[PDB]
């Protein structure tokens, strides 16, 4: 038994809810929140801009130190940093950005990072401002992630569409 409430169960391990991921993290304080990061950890908008704003820019300060030491992530890769006031940890995961012409096949690699964590609160990777088809992102999530994932869909009509079209 964990602290997540109100989710629709899609599979043995994947759950979904229409939610603002910033408000859900603040309420639950999960072990792991996933950020929809870019390779530079520049948290300007979408999930990253919203998560970073909720940390009063502390996420960006920590991220800039990480990049100054390590250089950029890979598309499909991740790093674990502080969750600040939102979570114990933040798993910054880079899905491909369709708008940058990045290979959609890297979405599966991105979701494989979730398997290193028993339970996660997450967005649909490459959805929203990343430009991928969110229905595809949910299919890759279900077919890739084996650990327990609680998905936060920001858009209502998208949430209702994801549910109603789920195989
Ligand atoms: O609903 C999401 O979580 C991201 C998203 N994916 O696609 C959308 C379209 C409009 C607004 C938001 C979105």
């Amino acid at each position: 038994v964990n602290s997540f409430s109100g989710y629709l169960k899609l599979t043995d391990n994947v759950y979904i809810k229409n939610a603002d991921i910033v408000e859900e993290a603040k309420k639950v304080k999960p072990t792991v929140v996933v950020n929809a990061a870019n390779v530079y950890l520049k948290h300007g908008g979408g999930v990253a801009g919203a998560l970073n704003k909720a940390t009063n820019n502390a996420m960006q300060v920590e991220s800039d130190d990480y990049i100054a030491t390590n250089g950029p992530l890979k598309v499909g890769g991740s790093c674990v940093l502080s969750g600040h006031n939102l979570a114990k940890h933040c798993l910054h995961v880079v899905g491909p950005n369709v708008n940058k012409g990045e290979d959609i096949q890297l979405l599966k690699s991105a979701y494989e990072n979730f398997n290193q964590h028993e339970v996660l609160l997450a967005p649909l990777l490459s959805a929203g401002i990343f430009g991928a088809d969110p229905i595809h992102s949910l299919r890759v999530c279900v077919d890739t992630v084996r650990t327990n994932v609680y998905l936060a869909v920001f858009d209502k009509n998208l949430y209702d569409k994801l549910v109603s079209s789920f195989l």
